[PDB]
């Protein structure tokens, strides 16, 4: 097998799909094979479409899916709201294993957070992480609060032994503001801050968003994500 | 000793400081003797001053500081930002042995989330609340988002064996919508429910306020929190 991702976030709209994007983006751009998949997909009605956007901005084309509801809430709600189920846990773990592969970069983007049910009965995307022994990176905001959730997140995740592959910090405001500074000083003395993504850049074209990511992620350690 | 109650939240502005006015107005009703303490302020340049809103909000005078810092920021930040140290572990559960006594319902307000650090290194209201042999309030919205940070929350307890004593939705919105109906349904099923004040409640007068405390708690729950 090849490598795993499973990109989460410390909270809702805090760019976890901006930031598998652009890990992507970059990650083609080292020459590295990309696939993203995200199980469940949510507020369907309004047009929320996480693996469009990865397509759109990064050009991922293994964009690989089981779930679409139309109600903007979290997975669980969505899935009484319309009267059915969420996806088992087989079918996850087992659909993200299918993709994964030497020479590839396999990102998983969840729904909101690390602990909301993905899968019935109470599965979450640890419990997934921990079945295909992936690691975890972890999108985080730069703003007040963001090292207590931080901090609460990491630890959920070593609790299951599910490795740290470091943070990103899915919108850096323009400009900073003292809040945001003091903060991107502090996340980096707790795990190492793999890119801070500018606000904005989902807006982007294909062509300025490639040219973001490349520049916002070390080189040598997307290649050697491997 | 009394009780000891830790009041936290899942995150910064989700009602902690109306919460502990709220269930040191109901305590106080019950006849319960109620002291609220404050180890790390921050943001004194804008204003913010919680003790001084629970003492407005419930009439509770037995109020304690330690730690004041001007800027609105963590208070590691807003400590090097003023040139000041955050105070020592000892210190803060001094400030919380020193309100402690039989009959005595004490409740201590964290600065912004469970895991903020409060002392140093790294010391926080977890840590506070294993030395004090206190349980923990946790304080929650009902908006998307909060069943995830109320578990990791609640995680975060269990792994230093801090009781949880139960949940408080911060803001109730009035009329409630779909998504804050299922998840207070949901979050009932993740621990007791103990109140959930309404939207607002940080306009009420005296009496108002103190109406909405005593309908908002159980009494028995309330009353059964210190002998
Ligand atoms: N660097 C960033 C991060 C987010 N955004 C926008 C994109 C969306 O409109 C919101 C939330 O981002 P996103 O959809 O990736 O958040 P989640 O996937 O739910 O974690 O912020 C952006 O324009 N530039
Ligand atoms: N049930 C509520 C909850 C909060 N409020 C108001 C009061 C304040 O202006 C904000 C934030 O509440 P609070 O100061 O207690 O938040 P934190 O202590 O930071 O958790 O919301 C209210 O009026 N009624
Ligand atoms: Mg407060």
């Amino acid at each position: 097998g090849g490598t795993i991702l499973v990109v989460t976030g410390t909270g809702t709209g805090v760019g976890k799909t901006v930031v598998c994007a652009a890990l992507a983006s970059a990650a083609r751009q080292a020459g590295i094979d990309v696939a993203v998949c995200k199980p469940v997909q949510t507020g369907t009605a309004r047009g929320d479409d996480d693996l469009a956007e990865v397509g759109r901005l990064a050009g991922v084309t293994q964009l690989a899916g089981l779930a679409r509801y139309p109600q903007p809430m979290a997975p669980a709600a969505a899935a009484e709201h319309a009267g059915m189920a969420l996806p088992a846990r087989d079918q996850i773990v087992r659909l993200i294993a299918d993709l994964d592969r030497p020479g590839r970069l396999t990102l998983v983007e969840g729904a909101g957070g690390l602990l909301v049910e993905l899968a019935e009965p109470g599965v979450t995307l640890r419990d997934v992480a921990v079945d295909v022994a992936a690691a975890a990176l972890v999108v985080v905001t730069a703003d007040l609060g963001t090292l207590n959730h931080t901090k609460l997140t990491l630890e959920a995740l070593a609790a299951q032994q599910v490795s740290c592959a470091g943070l990103v910090i899915g919108s850096w405001p323009d400009p900073p503001g003292l809040v945001a500074a003091s903060n991107r000083s502090a996340l980096a003395r707790i795990a190492m801050v793999r890119a801070a993504l500018p606000a904005g850049a989902a807006s982007l074209d294909a062509g300025d968003f490639a040219a973001m990511s490349a520049a916002a992620f070390d080189r040598n350690w997307v290649a050697g994500l491997v």
